[PDB]
């Protein structure tokens, strides 16, 4: 396992992800952050998207990427520290996926399904009902949101592969 960082570059290549697993790790942020990003200049609501934040507890994350969009789920109150996945594919028009940041390191991992389709994955350990507890393990099927479309990296932050 190769683990290298923290990296300053602010696009990751698409073709950079369809050889091998990719883990995109950061370290805990001191307040929330948006980490990343995979879609257009502007929402478009025909193409799938996601946008990764970090979000501290107790506060408030409003998405960017889906900000002129009209859906429930464009922010969260974040009651952990947590990793939000904001995201949109087939006729799913908004989610957010949230996991519990339970280490001092934390991201998410994206398995190639072929060169245009990346599987994101995401997990952390959570309460619900107060007193039960969950690991959540989720993983979501992306193809790229368009020709020439990358990765936006709004922080610095680790890779790791094989």
């Amino acid at each position: 396992m190769e683990i290298t960082g923290p990296h300053t570059n602010t696009v990751i290549e698409w073709s950079n992800l369809i050889n091998t697993n990719t883990w995109l790790l950061y370290q805990k942020p001191l307040n929330s952050v948006r980490l990343l990003k995979h879609g257009p200049d502007t929402y478009n609501s025909n193409l799938a998207a996601f946008e990764l934040w970090y979000g501290k507890s107790g506060t408030t994350i409003t998405s960017v990427y889906y900000n002129t969009i009209n859906n429930q789920n464009k922010t969260h109150d974040a009651n952990s520290d947590c990793l939000i996945l904001f995201w949109n594919e087939g006729s799913t028009q908004l989610e957010k996926q949230v996991v519990t940041f339970n280490w001092n390191v934390g991201g998410i991992l994206i398995k190639p399904i072929n060169s245009s389709r990346m599987r994101i994955c995401m997990s952390g350990m959570e309460n619900f009902n107060n007193d039960s507890f969950n690991w959540e393990n989720w993983n979501h099927e992306f193809p790229r949101s368009n020709p020439g479309i990358n990765i936006n990296m709004y922080t610095e932050y680790f890779l790791a592969s094989s």
